[PDB]
């Protein structure tokens, strides 16, 4: 009851920002997630005992794969905390317990492919669920750990609570999918120019709580750039990687994927801050003024990106 997780002073400081690093030592990265729970939504919003295994079974159903790992669930949920203690009076209680839970959760057995692979291949998850394959399976793997025995971190809730924040982790968990972004991004441009835009509509809430979803995955593109670039390996690698293996399915894959087009790269990262990140961050900020500084750093690092094409590094 009174067994708070306390940080180092630096990390105490810098986790309270938006482009803070969660560092390289694995082992403390369960204990910076409760932490965050912990002061997001409070010491009593779950048993330790049973958020503690929770948290272990999360890691250990997400692999070992170069980006879509446990270091982006942990550093896609620290987003959510930066978001969510900068927009304090926003969110009711149930919010705040299901988002964290939702970013942790968000990836669960990502195996490094899109859900165009997956269709390509003709994966068994591409019958099963014909739409935002991926993400329909890490809901499902998320509701599966709940249901381990000692693993019910929402035990606690009321029945109708309970059934309200598993529906807040799927549309959180579902907007993680990328096709789905743009749609909904569009939406909330509308809205918010013809001044609609009405946070107690819960069809409007369930928008803005998709693009914080977008905006928190997309998160390593708001960091300090030496972060950035070496982030931006991780996930070329995954890409490069179904790229090989749509050859080995006798199709040339997207510039995106196909490792003979390094050089593209710097490009390609432009293309991706203005048609995704930038949009994405600017929207964001509109609806939520206190979450400029991820758009502020996005611009940052697009700016680095353009250095990197004009030679200068
Ligand atoms: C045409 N292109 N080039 C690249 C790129 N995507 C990325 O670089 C990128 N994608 C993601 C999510 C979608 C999987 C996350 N992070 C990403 N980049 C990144 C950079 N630095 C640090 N961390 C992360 C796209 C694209 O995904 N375009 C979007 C679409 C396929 C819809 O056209
Ligand atoms: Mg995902
Ligand atoms: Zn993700």
């Amino acid at each position: 009851g009174l067994m708070q997780f306390t940080l180092p002073v630096r990390l105490c400081k810098e986790i309270e920002l938006f482009h803070f690093d969660i560092g390289p030592f694995e082992n403390m990265w369960p204990g910076i997630f409760v932490y965050m729970v912990h002061r997001s939504c409070g010491t009593s919003c779950f048993e330790l005992e049973k958020l503690c295994r929770f948290i272990m079974s999360v890691k250990k159903n997400y692999r070992r794969v170069p980006y879509h790992n446990w270091k982006h669930a942990v550093t896609v949920a620290h987003c959510m905390y930066a978001i969510l203690q900068n927009n304090h009076t926003l969110f009711t209680d149930l919010e705040r317990k299901g988002l964290l839970i939702a970013c942790l959760c968000h990836d669960l057995d990502h195996r490094g492919f899109s859900n165009s692979y997956l269709q390509k291949f003709d994966h068994p998850l591409a019958a099963l669920y014909s739409t935002s394959t991926m993400e329909q399976h890490h809901f499902s793997q998320t509701v599966s750990i709940l249901q381990l025995e000692g693993h019910n971190i929402f035990s606690t809730l009321s029945s109708s609570e309970y059934e309200q924040v598993l529906e807040i982790i799927r549309k959180a968990i579902i907007a993680t999918d990328l096709a789905l972004y743009f749609g909904n991004r569009k939406q909330l441009e509308e809205m918010y120019q013809t001044g609609s835009l009405n946070l107690n509509n819960q069809s409007h809430r369930d928008r803005v709580i998709g693009l914080m979803m977008t905006a928190c995955d997309l998160c390593s593109v708001t960091k300090l750039w030496p972060v950035t670039k070496l982030t931006a390996n991780d996930i070329y690698a995954e890409f490069w990687a179904e790229g090989d293996e749509m050859k080995k399915l006798g199709i040339q894959p997207i510039p995106m994927m196909d490792r003979d087009k390094k050089d593209e790269v710097p490009q390609g990262q432009l293309g991706f801050y203005n048609a995704v990140a930038i949009p994405c961050y600017t929207t964001l900020t509109q609806i939520l003024p206190p979450t400029e500084p991820l758009l502020k750093a996005c611009r940052d690092n697009l700016s680095q990106w353009e250095k990197v094409i004009r030679g200068e590094e």
